[PDB]
Formats: structure tokens, C-alpha cells, sequence
């Protein structure tokens, strides 16, 4: 017998959810049982806003559990998971005896939210239960509306009125669907009536009666009624249903409430994408683009007509065409033909002056989108067209630069106003490596190289810009830039004009940002000094080099009981904003994980309030304004935050604030479904169990605002029981104490603190410009805010931890 | 507005089973579904064995998914939770495709044991699943297997003729149960009939037919048929089910397997609890007081009638009453009565020569056990029942002593012949501390106290020992022994006496591991030394002051993924065995944890049979009987070990062998259902998730000498899929190679690779008495072998890792 003989080829195999499967048992659920479920369901704090199809599925996974007299259920220590109606014999609970309980009674609620503790402990006295375990409870209230979701979804896609909204706005509708049942023979819609509902048939059958007359059966998919939200019309029928049936509906009121205009709407879209073909166009805003479309002549023609010839038409510039074809000539050659969606004009857009040479002619019946010259100015703030394209075309490039993304308009302005040109010969150095360098270049005509040491690194062309860092710092260049084609055109602005313009406050942000991002740091570089945390832990360290401070958080790698720091690390490392906490490198080791981060020396926004007391309604402008530049940037990026509360807002030593903790912050994937955050801020979505996105951040804002104006929390401010904040989150009732003396304040509170999304203010289709534009910001200017142009409620004397 | 400051008051919240509830969706079960999933099931290699009712609960547990074309269900390399039959629609299997299945296949059957990493992927070619996750399915074997249990066992308690059985018995027996069912009119059994079987209506109803007339009807609990296993009887009655019918049933013939002969067993355990009520055969061993049991002489007797008087029944010497009274007189006193279960002689069986005095004298119509002069001469081994009973008496009390407890019985009879005896006076001092003593002793009359520095420790009486020390060491008293009594008596004897009894290489292992156990050891008083294992780590350590050198195994606290570790150190600090390793002490700290034992080094006895090669019968006797000594000691103390291999037994210098990882080792407490082991060596038992104990050691014995003798494993010996692994367990053929020419090492492995447990050999009521009296064992002295009289298979020269 030959034995194997490779030692390590064999290798060995290694709370109230165990004791309840004792007890479990197969039951089939009778009339009497189910309506006492339902019962008991309806008055739950979880399940009270159900309809009546969601509450049968959540009762069908109820599960019998049998006991005989003197068994345990549950017990004053243990962690809670199951929650049970009472359906025979009684049972005693006992905290530390307290009570009674039989037929009807329900206990355990809490463990239907969260791994509650529990408190008393309830046991049989008489010799059953209906029962349902967290896990599955949760489970099923995200599939029921999670499927309820992607199947309305899918029949916006289907409904032929909502083709050319954008994704977000078509999830953003699929949302305001609401579901109604029809009885066999109930008429969903009567001939004549002027309703302003869409339906679709989700499922089931229903019958077409015009006139009283039989004239077709609809099927589930069919649907009615897309003009009845677009115009007012009557019913060209009578529509009755035979079946029980399901219809996903969505009504114009709501449609208004959650877009706008719809028809407004879907044009901006369709123009936005027409006008986008173009190079020029392509440069403008988003609200540039939706002015030109609210603006834009639409005109319908007869086939072989003269749209455009010569000097016809004066005032047009571009032209666009919606539906059908026309023919392009110059002269009388023809030089093509545009057809749905495509246009012309680029030549006249960009010289106001020149006069139109070409000639369009429709081929066919057309309707067709004019953008004239009073369009154009009034989209861009002013007649002289031609400068004001090319001030955008300039606003365009460096918007996207964070050195001159936040500074404020008029700053912008006055820059972009400065700006020279200049123009090199092939094989010029633009800039040579090694020299101290005075300007910053962007690329107006042609290539240059981008080289080191000989090496060639890459090249650039039009519109690309290089050397910003010379206007913060006096150091060499680090590469070369080489004119690598004919005629190389550059614009152009110097040091000492963008030190004329940008103030001390941003300029000092900006200097010590982007030096201490782009340095390289290495972990022996690295001298500690003071502790500043303990939980991880952080420590003030001291690079060594350059003699620059920075923040060290050192997290037990012990700690980790998850794959979360992979995912929290990630949005950490991209986000790229002044108002929240700029990353500078990760490092890692055998027993701990390292951020290196921004040191930021003015403590908690906690402490900044309770130090200011109730704050004036310009200082909660201020921080709300604040935070909510930050949460909007992250919103933009699909990221929610999921845990604003002031103990994670730092104040930097200029009185500005930093967002700090992202353990809880997610890239949402559709709707968000984990119980996360922090209970006193959290939104009542959350709680509830069937799906939220980004706007749970704008629901806490108003806790924080509340705070801020009123002083205590606005729900659970007494309340140490989990569950009962959590109820007054759900049902409780907001009030202001009588010193509030604030209309649109308390306006702006009840707005945020509004429970269901859909009424929440900037959660509908213009986003936060509804936040901003709210009477309470009135006198409070953004762009000073993100500019560093604002004096802050309070800055620090020296450090503070 | 007050605001809470208390920072710290607030607190954040924070695979298949993951996508699978995207597809799941409530389904009644039609007949044409059910059918097809019992057609699943009873080919599966789980729960092929099982009965309709088994599978029928299981089936209802299955979930119904839904898929469209092109979705996925399993991937390659996903770990595996879900177990499927396809209802409808076609899916394709891609391993790195391969095939595609339809209507009524099943796959992804490995889930069903253990977290198997998946290998082929499973996706939908056209566009349902019956589905179900593994812990449903082991938490729905544990419950059906564990209720029947249970039930099984209060039915067995409620039928009379097994009230005296032990609670082990009961236990035993309640497993040999048979379910039974019965459609209405099926006879159960017939009036006439020589029936062996006991019947209990579990549930249902039943009607008893006296001459074909109606005599009464039985309910759930009824029960019938003890007498018929205990007697060849035929049945009194017709006994016919009316309802379909559930019945629990013992047969005889199982009866007699599993406990030998009923009545024999009952008297036994009826004997002992009368016999030990007496100080004097409270020192017999249980086979002392079975075999008297076995011949005691049972009479019964009518009213007022002389059992015993003086001389007239001249050989008897204990009396025990079975049944009814009797009155005992000393002459013409009455000196009390005694009812069922008391008894009478303790005078004369501890002077077999004294003249029987007393008279006893039934007072109503009674049974009588009777012990004779020949009976006890019988139990003991000789006629000098005085002396013999003096002797066992002394045995008793060494025998429960580490140091006597494993040597020979003719080195343990020759010491018990050595003891002298001495008297004290009040006062002495039978030991000074400080002293060196060469004397052990035994307390035969009396009470003393031991002192230490005048401060009392404690008081031992009739039958305590100490001084035991002094017969392996010299070193000085560490406390007095002082006389605290009038004439306190001693038996005692000499290390000189002693050490002419036991050997060397015995006293070498007394030695070495009493010194070693009770040294004091602290962590800075140990050197390390060279390393001797890697995964935790093990280090071979020196303790300065005493230069003993132990082992160290260091267990990184990283690796607390759990709470088994608290039940192992409890487990390993209890074991007191000659062939299981004995810890020391455990040290803890901040980064490790530690345990402290003896050192062993020999190596691992899977090199040892390696170098071996295929042992002869007595190499694989010493071995396997060396393993069965350690395991029926766990077995014992109800631990069952779980993870039986070569790889987990050392070899100490002397090559006896030592069991060391306990790792899998748990105090069972009613059944087991834990997947635990090493796949090669796990029980049928453990795999088919209806219920274990101890006696899956047993089959990994027959494992391991299959090994030992045959060469290669028996079940899935070139196999390295664990699934693969568990089926030729399961369901494979046990072979012999043709160079294996013992039938008696063959019978021995085939019984303790039985794969039902009942059937095992050493699984009954004689435990494993049963394997140690087998014909492989037949020139085997187990006396010899734990006292180390044995020359072991093969001697380490020098240490070896
Ligand atoms: N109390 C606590 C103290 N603190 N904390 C940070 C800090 C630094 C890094 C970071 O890791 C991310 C990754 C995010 C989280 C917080 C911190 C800081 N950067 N500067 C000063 N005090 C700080 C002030
Ligand atoms: N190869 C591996 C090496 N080894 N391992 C032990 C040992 C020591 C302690 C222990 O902890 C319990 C607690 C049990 C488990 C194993 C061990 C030992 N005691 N002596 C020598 N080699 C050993 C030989």
C-alpha cells in the first residue's frame, strides 16, 4: 500500500435564530389567521404606509412557531432578530414581571429596524406564535419595491412621450408612479372626461367603449393617455376592466411637481443635443443651451420652400432641423443635405457681422428650430456676440480647473478679460525646463511638446493649458513645452495680473492646496508630534523635507471584523473640493491602515455652534450654504453621504468648514437599501426600508439647520431608545419654539424636514438651485462663499482639537 | 436652544444568497411540481435514505425562481449555498461550455454539505428554479431528526417495562426506533400472532378487535406489545388503524443488538441501586456488582414466612428486597421493617465466618434477591471473601489515583499486598513538613489535618490518601499531616517496596509528568529555544529555573475570526490521560494567545506508519489499541474528538503515543449536527445531517487501520474534490487488497466502517468492550499497554520534527 505522503494535501473543515427553529412548524395560514396578521401589520410603526398587496406578500413569509408553557422567547440580553403577533395562549414579559399578552398582541418591533438589544423578557405562560426574522423582513420590503421600481421603469421606456428624457429623468418620474387596482367591470377612464392621468396596465384586462360601443380589449402593456400630460383633452373613450387589473399611473400634477414642464422639458433635451454637434455649442452651459432652446423660433414649412436665402432672414444664425429634410446651398451649388436633428450655421454664429451667403430650402414638409441673433446675446448677457463667444470659449477651459473653478464671477471675468495672446514659430520653447516661470498658457491654435531631459512626455492642442503652478509659486519649470507645428497660438496671463485679482483668503488656499497635494511623501519622512483622535487613532505629523504638517489617521487593521475601506478609501482619494477633505497619499502596513490627509486646525462645527449659541440668520447662511456646496459636489458624483451631522464638519483655521468622515458614504447603483447613519439624522426613507438615493443628505440637512436656528434636534432630542427616535423620525411632530421669528427659515426647515422625498425641497429636477434660490438665502451670495470671500461666523485663536 | 454636549452620545449604524432573492417568487405547488422534486430528492446523495414524510417537508421548503434568457445563476468561482432543479427552460453549464439541462434535472448538489467553491457555471439559455439554500436545508434535517428524537425517547419513557433503564440505555434504545405507518384499516397487529415488536401511536387512532369484537380504540400515546420483548407471547388482541396512522416501534431483535437481553439489563441496573446503598459494595467495581446481579438467588415468598433464620440458610450473606415487606429481628426484637429496594447483611459479608444471628420474616407476600457466601466468592475471584473484600477496598481507592490507575493489575495487586498498617495518637504528627518522606499513605480509621506554618489546610478522613509524592522524588514535606483524632489508622508503604514493583520506562513517565504538571511556571521564566511548528506557531521553550524544557504553542489572536477557543482550552486543561497530551498552563496577551504542555518528541505517528510501511497485527494492535485507551477516556467524559487522523497522534520517546489537536473536540450534549472533521476520516453519520455522538471516533478507528494494515485510505483515496470525497463514503465499495491475509483484521475493519452506527462495533451497550474483546485483539494484554509494558512498533533514536 502506497500511501500519499504530501502532509498538508488534507485539510480540515471548521442568538434567537437558533432557538426559534426549535420551534418552528408547518402551518397553513386560514382566513382567521391572515386578517389578524394584516391586522396586526397595519398598526406597525414599519408597515402602517403600506398598500394592500405589499402587506399579503410580507404576511405570506410570516412564519407559525408552536410553544408549550413555561419556554422562553426572548430574554433581556440577547440581541433581538425576530418579531412576533400573538396568535394563542398568553405569555408574560418580564423586564429585569410587567404584563399579559395573548390573541392579537404583537412584541419585538424594534428587531424589524435594526440588531436591537433587547429590553424585557418575554416568556409562555399558557401553552402559539406568527413570527418574521429582521433578514427576511428587510429582504422582502426591498424586492417588493424593488421590482416595483424597475417594472415601472421599463414601461416609462415603453411610453413613447418620454423617449428623449435623459436617464436621470426618467428614474427620477418612475419614482412618482403611483399604482392603482380596478375591480372587474370598474372604469378607469370615462369618454369625454378631461383628465390629466397616464395609465399603463401592468396587469390584467380592460375593455375600449367609444360611444358605447365595444371597440377593443387592452392587454397588460397597453396604456393610455400620454397627451393627457402634455394637453388638456377629453377621453376619446370609456375604458372598463375586466379582470382584477394593475395600472402603474403617473399624473400631470405630479409630472409639474417633479420636471416642470414636461414639454419644455423634453425640447431643452432634444436642442441640447442638436446644438451640442457643433464645436461651438459644445463649449456652452447646460443653462446657456436651455435658454437658447426656451428662446429658439420653431417654425413648420411646406416642402420646395425658402427657409433661408441671402439676406431674407436677417436675425438667424443656426439653424436646426426637428423633423424632415433640408437642402443646403451656396450659390446655386448644392453642398448637402440635413435631415432630422442635424444643423448648420457655425459660420454665423461666430461673426455676427458677416452676412449670410447660403441658401436652405426644405425637400420636404419640415419643422424646423431657429437660434437668432437677439437668442444669442441674450443667452450669453450682451450684443458683441463674437467677444462674448470667445469670453465663454475662455470661461469654458478654466472652469474646469479647481485654481479658478471657485473663484468668483466677476474675479473670473476680470481674468479671463486679461488674458494675452501670442503666437510661436516650430521648435520654439514656449517654456524651457529649469526656469523660473511667471505665466499661465492656454493652447488657442495648434501642438506643443511636453518634454524632459530630451524625453518627450506628451503633447497638447487646442485648448489644452499648461504652467498654472507659476502663477502660485516661484520655482523652475519642470518640463519643457516645444511649439511641435506652424503658427502655435497661445493665450496667455501673467503672475502679477491674477495677484492683482485673487485675495489673500483664496490665494493662501489655493498656495498651501496644491503644494502640499502634489508633494511626494514617504512614511520615513514622516516625524509624529502631538496625538490629536483616539478611537483609529490620528497624530499631527511633520514631514520632514518640507517641513510641512499634515493629518495621520492610523486605523487597527485589527478593526477589521470590512471590504467597505476599500470602497471608503476610493471616494476619499477622488474627491477634489474646497469644502471637504483633500487626501494626500494612502500607506499601509503588517498592523495598520494610514491616511495621510490635510491638517485642519479649527475643531468641530459641534463645537463652533454650542460656542455661538443660536446662530443669526446670516452665520447658518453660512455653514448651511457650506455644506450643502459639498454635499452637492458629491451628489454630482453619485456619491451620498449618509452621515452629515456637525461632528463631521471641521473648521479650517480661515473659519471655513471641511467635511470629514466618508466610513459611511456610498457610489449609489440605483436605490440604496442598508440602514446606516447615524439615527437622529437619519431620513425617514432609510427607516422605512423600501429604497433611497442622495436626497437622504438633504433630509439631514434640515435636522442640521434646525439645530442651528432652534437650538435642540428636531425629533427623538430627549429620546435615548433607538426606537423611539427612530418613531418620532416616522410619525412625530415638528415644531418651533416661539423665539423662532423667521418665516422663511421655518419654511426652509419644514421643506428639508419634509418625510416624503418626492415633496422634499431640492429633490426634484432642478436639484439644489431650488435650495439656493429659497427666500431664506435671499441675501446671501454663492459666489463670495466657495470664493473665500465671506467672513465666516468665527475663526480660531490658534489650534483647537 | 440647550444642545446635548455630550459628544459620545450619539452612535452611527453600520454571495448566491445576494442575487438569488433578485429571482425569487411566491409559487403554489401543484401536484406535477411536488412529483417532480420527490424525483429530485430521492436521487440525491443526501437524501436518497430518507422516508416520504422526510421528503415531503423538504419540499416544501424549496423556493421557486424565476429566470430570463441570459441570466446567470452560478459562477465558477463564487462559493457555492444553493441546490437547484430546473422547472422549465433550458440552462447551459461553461466550466472555464459543456452542456444543458431541461425539465427535471438538478445540479449544484456539493452546496448541500459545505461551502464548496463553485466550479462550472450554470446560465439561461431559454427563459424556472426550484432552489434551496443549505442552512435551510441542515437547519431542516436537524429539526425533522432531532423532533423524532426527542419524541421517540418521552414515548420510550412513557412505557413502563423501560422505567429502570439508565438514562444512556434510554438513549440507546430511542435510537433503535422504527417509524411505522398505517392506512386506515391496516391491521397492526394480529390477535394470535407470536409478535417480538412494541408499538406506540405517535399519531392517529387505532381499534383493538378481542375475537373479532370491537374491545376499544387507541389514541396517540396508546401503546402495546412490551411483554412481547420479554416474552415469546402471542399478541391478546387484533389491533386495526382506523385514520392513517403514526407509530413508533421497537423490535427485539434490534432490542438484543443494541442491549443484550432486556430483563438482564433491568436487574442489573435494579441490583446495583439496592447494592450500593451499602458502604460495602459502594467499593465494587459496576462488573462486580453486574455479575452479582447475574446470580444473586431471586425467590418470592407467601406471608409471615423465615426467609433467614440463624442457621437455617446457612450460605447466605446479603439480603435485598424486590419486592414487598419483611421484618427483621435480632432474637425476639424487631429491629425495623424494609420495603422494595432496601436490604440487610452488611455484618455478615464482611465476616463470612460469623454465625447469621438475625431473622428476617415476610410480613405480606414478597420477591427476595439473595447474595450467598459463593456468589460473592464467585464475584471477587477467591473463597477468602473477608480478606478479598479488604483487598478490592484498598484498589478502589488507588485506583483512582493517576499513579496506580495505569499500571498492570498483578503490579496493582502486589502493591495492595505490600500495605502496612501503623496507629496513631492524638497529636502525632504522622508527616513533618520540611522532612523527606519515602512513605505513601492511606486513611483507614480516623481524621486528620493538614497544617502548613501552624495555619490549618484542611481535614481528610476514612479513605483519603496522601504522602504520594514521596514515592517518585526525594524532596521535603511541604506541609504536616497531624493525627486530629483518638487512634487514627494508617495503611502505608515504602518508595522501596514501590519501586520493586513498577519499571522503568512506567516510572520515567510518572516521573517526568507529575514534576512537570505541578511546577509553577510564569512567561519571563521561560527561554525559547529552536522553532518546531508553523501556521498558530509552536516554540520549544526552557524553563530557567528548573531547566525542564516544555512546549509552546503561540496562536495568533489576528486569527479570532472564534468562541470555540474558550471550549478547547476547557476541553485540553481537563485531559488527564496517559496517551493525550497534557497541558501545563495557558498564558494570554495583547497579541497571543498561549498554551503551555508537555513536550513530545517523537513525531507524528503518520511518519511513523510511513516508515513503517503496512504493519504487522501486533504494530497495528499497539497503535490502534493506543487510540482506543485515549478515545474511550474522552468518550467517557462525553467529548467526542471529531478529528481523528495519523497526522494528530505524536509519539513521546518512549514510542507510546499521545492524541494532541483538539481543535474539533466537543462535550456533546444530545446529538451533534455540526459539519466538522477531516473529509477522508468524517462518519457517513456526520455528512447525512440527521444526528451524531461519539461514535463517529469509531468509524475514523476503522479508517485508520484500514491505513495501517491495507496501506491506502478506503473511501475516495485518490480523490481530491471533497464532494467526490463524501460520495464514496456515502455510497462506496469497501475493498481489500489481495496481500491482506488476516479475516480477522478484516472482520474488525469492516464493523468499524459500518456505515449505520447501530451496526457499529463498539457502538452498543458494552461500549468498547466489544472492539478490545474482538479476535484481531485475541493476543493482545490491554493490561499491559497503558502501563507500559509493552515494546512499542518503533523507537525514535534522538528527537525528531
Ligand atoms: N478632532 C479627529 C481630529 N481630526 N481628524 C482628522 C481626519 C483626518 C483624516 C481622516 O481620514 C479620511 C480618510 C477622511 C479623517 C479625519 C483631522 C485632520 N485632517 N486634521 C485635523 N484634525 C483632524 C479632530
Ligand atoms: N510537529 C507540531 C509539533 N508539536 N505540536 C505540539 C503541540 C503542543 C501543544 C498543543 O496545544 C494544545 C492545547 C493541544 C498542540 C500541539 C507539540 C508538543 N507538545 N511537543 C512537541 N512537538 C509538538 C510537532
Amino acid at each position: 500500500g502506497m500511501r500519499c505522503n504530501e502532509r498538508n494535501k488534507k485539510k480540515a473543515i471548521f442568538g434567537e435564530d437558533t432557538l426559534m427553529e426549535d420551534h418552528l412548524q408547518l402551518r397553513e395560514k386560514l382566513s382567521e389567521d391572515i386578517e389578524m396578521i394584516k391586522a396586526s401589520l397595519k398598526n406597525n410603526l414599519v408597515c402602517s404606509t403600506l398598500n394592500d398587496n405589499e402587506i399579503l406578500t410580507l404576511s405570506n413569509y410570516m412564519q407559525f412557531f408552536v410553544f408549550k408553557g413555561g419556554d422562553l422567547v426572548i430574554k433581556q440580553g440577547e440581541k433581538g432578530s425576530y418579531f412576533f403577533i400573538i396568535n394563542s395562549g398568553k405569555f408574560d414579559v418580564y423586564v429585569n414581571k410587567v404584563k399579559s399578552m395573548g390573541k392579537g398582541s404583537s412584541f419585538g418591533e424594534a428587531a424589524l429596524i435594526h440588531n436591537t438589544q433587547r429590553s424585557a423578557t418575554i416568556m409562555a405562560e399558557t401553552d402559539t406564535l406568527w413570527g418574521v426574522q429582521r433578514s427576511t423582513f428587510r429582504a422582502t420590503l426591498k424586492q417588493l419595491s424593488n421590482r416595483n421600481f424597475n417594472e415601472n421603469r421599463s414601461f416609462i421606456d415603453s411610453v413613447s412621450v418620454f423617449d428623449m428624457l435623459t436617464e436621470a429623468q426618467k428614474n427620477m418620474i418612475t419614482n412618482a408612479c403611483v399604482i392603482q387596482m380596478f375591480k372587474p367591470g370598474e372604469t378607469i377612464v370615462k369618454q369625454g372626461d378631461y383628465g390629466d392621468v397616464l395609465f399603463i396596465l401592468k396587469e390584467g384586462k380592460a375593455t375600449v367603449f367609444i360611444n358605447d360601443k365595444e371597440i377593443r380589449v387592452l392587454n397588460k402593456g397597453s396604456y393610455f393617455g400620454e397627451r393627457a400630460l402634455l394637453y388638456d383633452e377629453p377621453r376619446s373613450a370609456t375604458i372598463i376592466a375586466k379582470e382584477p387589473t394593475a395600472c402603474a399611473s403617473i399624473c400631470r400634477k405630479l409630472l409639474n411637481i417633479v420636471l416642470g414642464n414636461l414639454q419644455v422639458v423634453l425640447f431643452r433635451n432634444i436642442m441640447t443635443e442638436a446644438l451640442q454637434q457643433s464645436e461651438i455649442f459644445r463649449q456652452f452651459s447646460a443653462e446657456q443651451l436651455n435658454d437658447l432652446a426656451d428662446t429658439a423660433i420653431v417654425r413648420d414649412y411646406p416642402a420646395n420652400y425658402h427657409i433661408l436665402h441671402k439676406d431674407k432672414v436677417k436675425s438667424v444664425k443656426y439653424l436646426i432641423v426637428l423633423e424632415g429634410k433640408v437642402e443646403l446651398f451656396l450659390d446655386d451649388e448644392s453642398i448637402g443635405i440635413l435631415t432630422r436633428g442635424k444643423s448648420f450655421g457655425d459660420q454665423y454664429v461666430l461673426n455676427q457681422k458677416q452676412k449670410f451667403r447660403h441658401t436652405v430650402k426644405s425637400l420636404d414638409v419640415c419643422k424646423i428650430a431657429l437660434i437668432t441673433e437677439s437668442c444669442l446675446a441674450d443667452c450669453l448677457g450682451d450684443n458683441n456676440i463674437d467677444a462674448s463667444i470667445d469670453h465663454n470659449n475662455k470661461k469654458s477651459i478654466i472652469k474646469k480647473m479647481y485654481i479658478f473653478r471657485y473663484l468668483s464671477e466677476q474675479q473670473c471675468n476680470l481674468l479671463i478679460e486679461a488674458f494675452r495672446t501670442t503666437r510661436y514659430e516650430e521648435g520654439d520653447y514656449i517654456i524651457q525646463e529649469g526656469e523660473v516661470g511667471s505665466r499661465f498658457y492656454i493652447i488657442k491654435n495648434g501642438e506643443v511638446e511636453v518634454t524632459k531631459n530630451g524625453k518627450r512626455l506628451r503633447t497638447l492642442g487646442k485648448n489644452d493649458y499648461f504652467g498654472e503652478r507659476a502663477l502660485l509659486y516661484d520655482e523652475p519649470r519642470t518640463a519643457s513645452i516645444i511649439s511641435k507645428a506652424t503658427s502655435v497660438e497661445c493665450w496667455f496671463v501673467d503672475k502679477s495680473v491674477f495677484l492683482q485679482i485673487i485675495q489673500g483668503p483664496m490665494l493662501t488656499h489655493l498656495e498651501e492646496r496644491i503644494k502640499m497635494q502634489d508633494t511626494k511623501v514617504e512614511m520615513h519622512e514622516l516625524e509624529t508630534e502631538r496625538i490629536i483622535g483616539r478611537g483609529g487613532t490620528v497624530k499631527l505629523v511633520h514631514h520632514k523635507p518640507t517641513q510641512i504638517r499634515y493629518a495621520l489617521k492610523c486605523v487597527s487593521k485589527r478593526s477589521i471584523i470590512q471590504n467597505n475601506i476599500k470602497l471608503e478609501r476610493e471616494i476619499t482619494a477622488e474627491n477634489d473640493h474646497p469644502f471637504i477633505i483633500r487626501l494626500v497619499r494612502t500607506f499601509k502596513d503588517s498592523n495598520c491602515f494610514y491616511f495621510l490627509t490635510e491638517l485642519v486646525t479649527g475643531g468641530e462645527l459641534y463645537d463652533a455652534i454650542r460656542k455661538l449659541g443660536l446662530l443669526s440668520k446670516p452665520q447658518a447662511q453660512f455653514y448651511l450654504g457650506s455644506i450643502i456646496l459639498a454635499i452637492e459636489y458629491l451628489h454630482e458624483r453619485n456619491i451620498v453621504y449618509r452621515d452629515l451631522k456637525p461632528e463631521n464638519i471641521l473648521l479650517d483655521k480661515q473659519g471655513y468648514v471641511k467635511l470629514i468622515d466618508f466610513g459611511c458614504a456610498k457610489k449609489i447603483q440605483g436605490r440604496a437599501y442598508t440602514l446606516v447613519g447615524t439615527p437622529h439624522y437619519m431620513a425617514p426613507e432609510v427607516i422605512l426600508g423600501k429604497g433611497y438615493g442622495c436626497t437622504v443628505d438633504i433630509w439631514a440637512l434640515g435636522v442640521c439647520l434646525y439645530e442651528f436656528i432652534c437650538g435642540p434636534l428636531p425629533f427623538g432630542n430627549d429620546q435615548e431608545d433607538q426606537l423611539e427616535i427612530f418613531r418620532d423620525i416616522l410619525t412625530g411632530q415638528l415644531t418651533f419654539p416661539d423665539y423662532v421669528s423667521d418665516q422663511d427659515s421655518i419654511n426652509l426647515m419644514k421643506r428639508l424636514l419634509c418625510r416624503l422625498p418626492q415633496g422634499r425641497i431640492g429633490c426634484s429636477i432642478n436639484g439644489f438651485k431650488d435650495i439656493k434660490e429659497h427666500a431664506f438665502f435671499g441675501n446671501f451670495n454663492w459666489d463670495k462663499l466657495a470664493g473665500r470671500l465671506l467672513e465666516p461666523p468665527l475663526v480660531s485663536k490658534g489650534e483647537t482639537y
